[PDB]
């Protein structure tokens, strides 16, 4: 609707196809011609403060979004920061940025496959305890990696976690530029996603605030939607515990981790990914 057209060009770099469109940024396939390889391209897009011009750069939609807007374009570059510290297969690896069009414009790797959130709408019945058990193990490489730089994600569910048709899975966004621009617009409904922000994150976060979210995750795929609220929680706790639930093809050992991720409480989790991968141990 707003994406740049495919054969525009940035020198060397060709827009192929916009294969994201979302409230805040468009992503795109696109060619680097001096490497004659594919690439992404993520370009800071924020439809509710601005729009694209007939020469195809970027304005504001109102004169009184331009202090928002500028404050989620430098939340996007942060965020773009954050991910260049890292050359990790499991997060997205970013290759160059830039400012153009009145907006940013972030260069990167190219993924196969698709989100989590499409694989479990349009297959769910491949997603069973077995492949789970080898979604995990990268997974956690990947989240733990953020850990042990001393950053949070504080951002996950299955909308950004891209499956690869390797199965590998790859951290793809943090929400940076959405989380800012809703802070300071006190649209709230864009900050925390409902069923996986855990209490602490209402207003004391660590590694266990993230590895609630991947409970909420893991919950999501076996029963097929996030626990409550944890707010909700937070007044009267009504999650079934997944071991009492019982889901056809759950071993009590899976779902015990998932359970333990999800302890409303940060200090009744485990306290750090490695924490949670003993879990699945023992079996
Ligand atoms: N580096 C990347 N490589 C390949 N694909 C990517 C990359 N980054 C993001 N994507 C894709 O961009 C899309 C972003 O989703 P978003 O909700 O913004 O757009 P959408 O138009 O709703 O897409 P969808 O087809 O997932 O519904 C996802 O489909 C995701 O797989
Ligand atoms: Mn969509």
């Amino acid at each position: 609707s707003n994406s740049l057209p495919s054969g525009y060009r940035f020198n060397e770099f060709e827009i192929q196809e916009a294969i994201g469109e979302g409230g805040f940024g468009i992503v795109y396939r696109a060619y680097d011609h001096q490497l004659e390889r594919t690439i992404a391209i993520k370009e800071y897009m924020p439809t509710s403060l601005a729009k694209r011009n007939d020469d195809l750069s970027i304005g504001l939609r109102g004169e009184r979004f331009g202090k928002t807007f500028q404050a989620g374009l430098n939340s996007f570059i942060q965020e773009a920061r954050l991910l260049a510290r890292f050359s990790h297969p499991g997060l997205l690896h970013v290759l160059r940025f830039w400012e153009e069009n009145g907006t940013a414009y972030m260069g990167t790797q190219f993924y196969s496959g698709t989100t989590l959130k499409n694989l479990q709408a349009q297959q769910p019945e491949k997603i069973d305890e077995a492949w789970i058990r080898r979604l995990l193990p990268p997974l956690f490489s990947a989240i733990n990696t953020i850990h042990q730089e001393g950053y949070l994600h504080r951002d996950i569910s299955l909308d950004n976690i891209q499956i690869q048709e390797s199965q590998l899975p790859v951290l793809l966004d943090f929400g940076s530029a959405r989380k800012e621009i809703g802070n300071l617009s006190d649209e709230t409904e864009i900050v925390l996603k409902p069923g996986f922000a855990p209490i602490e994150q209402y207003t004391e976060q660590g590694p266990w605030t993230d590895i609630y979210a991947l409970g909420a995750v893991l919950h999501t795929l076996i029963v097929g939607s996030p626990p409550p609220v944890s707010v909700v929680r937070s007044i009267e706790d009504s999650y079934q515990p997944l071991t009492e639930r019982r889901p056809a093809g759950y071993s009590p050992e899976l779902l015990r981790t998932v359970d333990r991720a999800l302890a409303l409480k940060p200090e009744d989790r485990p306290q750090t990914i490695d924490e949670m991968a003993e879990l699945l141990e023992h079996h």
